[PDB]
Order: C-alpha cells, then structure tokens, then sequence
C-alpha cells in the first residue's frame, strides 16, 4: 500500500520502479527470522527471490503485510497456506524467466551432443584424448518438447533453426496452435519411440510427477538424451540412473532436483550427466526482468 | 583408388557409380602402404594412414591423395607437391558439425554450463558463481563467411542475435540473404558481445584477435575459436582474460596441438574441447560421400 520492503538481492530496477509510483522502498539481504519480521512492522508489502523463507511465523507476526511478491519462478520460499489464512496476496513473475531457461535448455542438448562438459574436464585436467569422444550431430535429429508453455516453444524455434526435427505434447495446447510454431503434437506413446533428445517443460504437478518413468523409458529408443530445466521430479531420478547404467539413456543434463542441492550424488556424479544448480533463471537480463514485472504488478495494485 | 581408412560404405557407391574400380582394407603398416598403392591413381585416407614421403616416392602410379575430413597434417604436403601429386581435402561435409559446435560454445560462454558441471561434480552448489547472461539482444561478430559462418548464423539468429561480420571473399548482398551485416573490421570490435573466428589460417589471419584488436573490443567480449589455432593470438587473449577484457573464451583449436601452455586452458573462463570440430560420425560420413565426388570429377 505504501512500504515495501525488499528481503533479497534484487536488480535495482525494482526499487526505481516502485518509487516512481510513489511507494517507500527498503532493501535489505541475509535477515535472519527476527530481522525480518522488525522490518516488516511498518510494511505492506514484501518482495523475495528464493533465500528469503517467508515461513507461517513471518506470514504472522507482519500485520499490515498485504502483498508477497516473487521476482522469479516457484512460490516454494513462502507458505502459501499461512498466506491464504491471512488475507495475502502471493504474487510472482513465471514470464520473466522464459527466455533464460529457454537459452540453458538448448545449451545443455547441444552440450550433450558435443560432451563439451565433460571435454572441458579433460583438457583442464591436462589430457588430450580425442578418440575418447565421439559427439552426434543435431541436424535431422529429434527432439520431443513436453510441455508447450512459452519456455516450451523458445526452445522448439530455436531448435528448429538447426535442423531438428520438433515434436511433442501439451495437453492445453492445441495441434494447431503448436503447428504454427513448428510443433508437431502427437499422443505420448507416439513421442517416446521416435526422440533421440527428450526436453521437459511442465509445471510439477500429480499429472507430471514422474512423467519420464521406467515405463516410458522403455518406450524411448535407446540412447535417448534427456534434459530437465524444468522442474525437479518430473524425470524420476531413480528411473533415469536405472536408464543411464543400462545405457537406454546416453546422456542426461539438469538443472533440477526433487532435493537442492541434491543428497543423493548418483546422477550428479554420472559420467554421462550434465548439471548446473538451478541456474534456469539465473541471467543479469532475467533478474532484471522479474525484478520489473514484480515491481510493476505492486504498482499496478495501489 | 585404394581407401586406406575406415571409411563410410557410401565412398565406393559413389566411386564405382562414376567408373572407377576401388580397393578397401584398413590398419595397414609402412611396407603394406609401399604394396598394395602398387597401381591406382587415387588413394583415400582419414586421421590414422599417415601419407609420408617414403609412401608418396614407392607408389609411382599415384597421382592423386584425398583425405576425408579438414586438415591435412597426416599427409606430407611437400612430399607430394614434390612428386607433383594432387592433395584434396573435405572442409565442407564438417561444415555442420564445427558449426553446431561453435554454437554449442556461444551458449556455454553465457551460461557456464562445463563449469558449473565440474562444480556440481566437486559437490558443490554455486549459484552465485555461475550468475549468466542471456544471448537475445546480444551481439555476435563472425569473422569468415564460409558455410561454417553463415550456419553459426542463422542458428543464433534464432536466440535473437544481432549477427555482424566480415570476409573480404563474400560480398555483402551474399552475407546480407543469410542476415550478416558486413561491416569493415575495425567498426566490428566495438559492437560485439560475442566474437567467433571461421577463416583458414594464413599469414592475414593469424593473430586477427590480437592485443590492438582486444583493447577495441567492448569490455567483457567472448571469444571463440573452432577454426584453427592461431587466428586468435593466444598470448593476447590470456592477456584479455587476465584483466577481464575478455569475459571469457572456447576454445576447440590451439597454436600447438596438444597446446603445452596450460595457462589458457586452465584459466576459469575458458571452455576447452580436443579438436571436435568434426568429431561426429555424421561429418565423417559426408566426408566420406564428398572425396568420393571430387575423385569422380576427374573429368
Ligand atoms: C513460461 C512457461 O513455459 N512455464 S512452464 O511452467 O514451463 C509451462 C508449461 C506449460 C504450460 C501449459 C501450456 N501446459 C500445461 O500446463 C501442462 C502441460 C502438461 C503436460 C503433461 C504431460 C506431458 C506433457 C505436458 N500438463 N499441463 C497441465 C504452462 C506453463
Ligand atoms: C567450410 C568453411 O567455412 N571453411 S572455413 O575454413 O571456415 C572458410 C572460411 C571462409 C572462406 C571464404 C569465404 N573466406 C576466406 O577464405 C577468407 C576470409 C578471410 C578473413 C580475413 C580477415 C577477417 C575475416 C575474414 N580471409 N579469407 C581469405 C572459406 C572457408
């Protein structure tokens, strides 16, 4: 309504913006529970990345807390339950990442393609052993896209321009819809047989939970590649190290777990695995973006 | 023609097509390679037959050598021009691949995915380090319009890049249908986010990204190389590195190869590949199909 303050590091354009209509701005990082909760005794609103735990204690003690916005993707940092029982609003920036995790989806299938990580590891462990790898070409491959959302389709255009054949499925977006940005929708079991890469793009949801399982393992061809930018638990961790020791996947690349960080090193420390710690969204230019979506929304609300 | 390699099936299909009688058979030793070339004109090789002047003097008949992929290292150049032996090689059927690659590269220099991958092996859980940056809007110099220029191109039109370059060799209505707006070369440094060198070596482009051209570029320019080594002077671009000039580099080629200057390859910055360019069976196999064609255009 009037004072917002900011819990995490944010791109400076956030607190320009919501100064321009006409709130009080505080910035502060690294507040402890108590830190929090004395800052926000004269605050509307509050405005968090991922490091601040907007917990049912935070939620509580702030009375006049109105608004809790995210500037990024995934509402898992606030208690949304606590929030509905005290009349705040809860309020992110899904588009903002969009492009960022588009980018990183393509670089980890070309990365998977090369083994540039892995050749990387070698040079820099000052080995030259050229006859070790042995990389595939993009070109007239196919690449399976499950979930047609706006990351969904980035990451199709973009792989479209290398010549790779894209297909897929989303059960909202029409065949239609997903032709006119080269998508070709065909029903699941018609998709596993026919990639040679598999991209995942959903929300996590029951219907999504496991979606690339032992089951549909079974039905990919083998040396399937497969990449997760989306969320942790959508490929079943246990179902893909079983794919990988068999070598029904020849390479995996994520940028997501069921745990962050993850407990479990059995993926991680595959050889034929790729990852990155939830970097999806982690670009000077998306921070910026969900910085100034947030800001705007706040605004847009007084 | 004798294929001394292990090559795709398709060379002979072509070969035999266009009237020639071939001979295959691979891991053949040094008086193996003297027999065998007793009587045809062409001979075709790969990486492992290394065509030196001892197999180039015993084999009279021969008239021409062809190697299915870029780089003729394993032929002795001088030897055959001595024995007035033509030398053929297959830049373009790895067109797809050093291009795929290069791209592959571009991407790994803004989001640091090799690094972050050693990181996550090592146990660890950097966020922070690995903070990116995203290519749409960026700028990408491509210095050499060959296939392998103008591919890298139009795939990182489609990342929304603005695509600049230069080639004396390619005019600026050709680069102008595959969207590369030619500028002369000093106007390209200051422009560009992303610099990516595909021309041959030769005394004109060796050390065209040099300390002078580094100090014109803009702050935090990335560099990369799946061309040659030596088109980027290797010594100014740990210079570039050092004080953050360069933002960071991939390299896939090196002046000396292994390179034993590990200084650029260990700097935290660079991304590294042992010469991949056209490690892909899908180049090897074009190549095959292309030294084919070219033996068959003896007429
Ligand atoms: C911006 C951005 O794309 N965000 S996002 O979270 O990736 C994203 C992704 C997709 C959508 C819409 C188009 N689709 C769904 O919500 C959807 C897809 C699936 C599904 C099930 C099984 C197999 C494949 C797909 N089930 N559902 C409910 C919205 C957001
Ligand atoms: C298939 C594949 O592309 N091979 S390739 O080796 O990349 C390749 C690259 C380019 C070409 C032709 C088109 N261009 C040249 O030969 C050229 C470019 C330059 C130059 C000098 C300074 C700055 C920028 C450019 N000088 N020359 C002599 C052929 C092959």
């Amino acid at each position: 309504l009037r004072k917002v303050l900011i819990s995490d590091s944010l791109d400076p354009c956030c607190r320009k913006i919501l100064q321009d209509g006409g709130l009080q701005v505080v910035e502060k990082q690294n507040l402890s529970k108590e830190e929090l909760i004395a800052e926000l005794q004269d605050c509307e609103g509050l405005i968090v990345r991922s490091a601040t735990k907007v917990t049912a204690d935070v939620i509580n003690a702030a009375e006049k807390l109105q608004v809790v916005g995210r500037a990024g993707t995934g509402v898992d940092n606030v208690d949304l339950e606590a929030a509905t029982r005290k009349g705040i609003l809860v309020m992110n920036t899904p588009n903002g990442n969009s492009l960022s995790a588009a980018e990183l989806t393509c670089g980890m299938i070309m990365c998977l393609a090369r083994q540039i990580p892995q050749a990387t590891a070698s040079m820099k462990d000052g080995k030259w052993e050229r006859k070790k790898f042995m990389g595939t070409e993009l070109n007239g491959k196919t690449l399976g896209i499950l979930g047609l959302g706006r990351i969904g389709r980035e990451v199709a255009t973009r792989m479209q321009s290398f010549g790779m054949k894209t297909i897929g499925y989303d059960p909202i977006i029409s065949p239609e819809v997903s032709a006119s940005f080269g998508v070709q929708q065909l029903p699941l079991e018609e998709i596993w047989p026919l990639c040679d890469f598999i991209t995942v793009h959903t929300p996590l949801l029951p219907s999504t939970t496991g979606l690339l399982n032992d089951n549909t393992f079974a039905q990919c061809k083998k040396g399937v590649r497969v990449v997760n930018c989306a969320r942790g638990g959508i490929v079943d961790e246990g179902a893909l190290l079983r794919a990988l020791q068999s070598g029904q996947c020849a390479g995996a690349a994520l940028d997501v777990f069921t745990e962050e960080p993850p407990r479990d090193r059995a993926l991680v420390d595959h050889e034929n695995v790729i990852s990155c710690p939830h970097l999806g969204a982690s670009t000077k230019e998306a921070q910026s973006r969900c910085g100034e979506e947030i800001a705007v929304q706040f605004v847009d609300m007084v």
